[PDB]
């Protein structure tokens, strides 16, 4: 929107993305990179 949340994978692209941030992770994470395991989420 305005700079204001970024998926915290860097390798994420900068196109819009899904604003999903983890409850035990503030890191924000998107609902594709979920099914990537890139993040390596501690509750997935
Ligand atoms: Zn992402
Ligand atoms: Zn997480």
């Amino acid at each position: 929107g305005g700079s204001g949340q970024h998926c915290q994978v860097e390798h994420c692209r900068q196109r819009d993305f899904l604003p999903f941030v983890c409850d035990d992770c503030s890191g924000i994470f998107c609902l594709e990179h979920r099914s990537r395991e890139s993040h390596g989420c501690p509750e997935v």
